[PDB]
């Protein structure tokens, strides 16, 4: 089973030798990908790269490269176990990176000449980071013995169930802010189950659901106690999984339409939900498409390729 | 009120002088547009242009140019009235032109080197023809005194009502072929009324409805007596009119997706419905977009700009 330019190992050897193979693989893969991202930071427009917060993330990436390269060759389970400590630390050290980049770039990007430069930098940086985090988490998860998982790969993911999980989460945030939340109905292939990697859905779904719920409440300020449902349709075929999220939140206005996919743009939480979700979907071989019915609502279509 | 590179006059003079102005306008506009299309025929790949049916349409276009240019200057109501006879004849003489081109091109296009050449020829020819027919019909309709119309412009078009008209039509064709037809529900801005030109909708709507109904029946061969509804949503805003037509007919397969917009392509009536509808929508400043949920259904979105 694989993803773009990387593979997620589904080993299961008794002596635990698959952990050594996995670890050695990480050590030959992660430093290269970190190095590529450091180059990304090096080539940022000077005035952006000088931003203290951007510099901090840059330094963090240098540190990560240094720590991995300083780690001795993995020869035994004792080494592998310490390697896992390093991986856990880095995952934790880097958990706020998306937020730091958003902040650092927010002001600094208003300065430079080329406007698609930041978009390209963020698309490339955030997707490479997702890949890095997936590989690292997969390696850790190989030690686990949860049913239905091989590392971070779920062998029988139910899209309805993971959708429901994020629905409950988004409904709670929405209720806290507006005193109510749209109900969500789910239809189509509600009983589908198939091998799949949850992690990208764990980012994308709450972003799209928050969007749809905010849009619904903000357009029904007179009747917060009675708002139209959000309707989610699951289509599962041999090629891809499609999740359509349809709201009656009034639509994306014509004057806003060409901006909603830009990092930082927002009508309101830092305006990253849509461009990030799209970059993730595309990184994984899928896509994220919007259909705006101005005056009525929006349909968002998430497509993710099935596992090979 | 206007459309691309042409205007539809909303005159109403008592002496009937607006009919003379309209007629003179046609005589200074139509011959030019016919001449442009004749050039189109002249530049067709030799082997296609030699097809007897293509030659017939070519000749028909030459004849139309010849008749209009042979018609004397319009100076009085007596002239204008005879001019209307000529216009009616030509409209009638040319009513099968789309069908003739489809047939003539069907075989001949398999020969030539450039594959997007025919697509371009048909997009340009069919849209210029729609423009010609709109102008000509508008001029004729100026003699009429129907309530709510100025020529072919409806001053208070109800999208729900025109949708319902074509729904009944498509349901009857479908019922005759399959012994039943999906019901259609219409929601969103069901009470919208606004100035609008019906003619393009009169072509596009039945094409999209036939598609959705065929797809629905062909995927429910076991239960023809109980098939899922087609659902149409109307969104009316200050910029455009959006009509979403959503079916549970199983979707457009991945292997077919990149072909359904090509003239001539069909899984079955001559495979012109979709590319023609899209060319018309775009000619008028709108668009036609498809979202396929393979295994479930298809959403088709027709957008047409409001009148200026
Ligand atoms: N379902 C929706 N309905 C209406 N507007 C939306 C919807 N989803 C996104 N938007 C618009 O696109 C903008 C960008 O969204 P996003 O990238 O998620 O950033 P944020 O939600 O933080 O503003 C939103 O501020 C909102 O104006
Ligand atoms: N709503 C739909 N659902 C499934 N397939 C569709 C739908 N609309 C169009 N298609 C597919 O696209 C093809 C092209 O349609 P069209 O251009 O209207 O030509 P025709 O209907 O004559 O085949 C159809 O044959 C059908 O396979
Ligand atoms: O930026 C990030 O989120 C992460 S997590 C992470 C984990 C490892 Cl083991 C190495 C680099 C790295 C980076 Cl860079
Ligand atoms: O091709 C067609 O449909 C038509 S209708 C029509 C009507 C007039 Cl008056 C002139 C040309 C012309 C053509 Cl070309
Ligand atoms: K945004
Ligand atoms: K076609
Ligand atoms: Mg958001
Ligand atoms: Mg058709």
């Amino acid at each position: 089973r694989l993803t773009p330019t990387m593979m997620l190992y589904s080993g299961r050897s008794q002596d635990g030798s698959h952990l050594l193979k996995s670890g050695r693989y990480l050590q030959q893969e992660l430093p290269v990908r970190i190095a590529h991202r450091i180059k990304g930071f090096r080539s940022l427009p000077f005035i952006i790269g000088c931003n203290p917060t951007i510099l901090h993330v840059h330094e963090l990436y240098i540190r990560a490269f240094q720590k991995l390269t300083d780690f001795p060759p993995i020869k035994d389970q004792a080494d592998e176990a310490q390697y896992c400590q390093l991986v856990r630390q880095l995952l934790d050290d880097h958990k706020d990176v998306v937020t730091l980049l958003a902040e650092g770039l927010r002001e600094s990007r208003k300065h430079i000449e080329d406007e698609k430069l930041v978009r390209y930098f963020l698309d490339k940086t955030l997707t490479s980071r997702l890949g890095i985090r997936m590989l690292a988490t997969h390696h850790l998860a190989l030690h686990e013995d949860k049913p239905d998982f091989v590392g971070i790969i779920c062998t029988r993911l139910s899209p309805k169930k993971i959708i429901e999980k994020w629905v409950d989460f988004a409904r709670r945030l929405c209720e806290h802010k507006y005193g109510n939340a749209p109900r969500v109905r789910i239809n189509g292939h509600v009983a589908a189950r198939f091998p799949f990697i949850p992690m990208p859905l764990d980012y994308i779904l709450p972003e799209l659901l928050k969007n749809a719920m905010r849009a619904t409440m903000e357009s029904h300020l007179d009747t917060p106690y009675n708002v139209p449902d959000v309707v989610i349709t699951i289509a599962n075929n041999d090629v891809d999984l499609i999740i359509r999220i349809s709201d009656r939140g009034g639509g994306i206005a014509h004057k806003d339409l060409d901006r909603v996919m830009d990092y930082h743009f927002t009508t309101a939480g830092f305006g990253f939900g849509l461009p990030t979700s799209r970059a993730y979907a595309e990184y994984l071989g899928g896509s994220l498409q919007l259909q705006s019915l101005q005056g009525i609502g929006t349909d968002v279509y998430l497509r993710l390729r099935h596992i090979d």
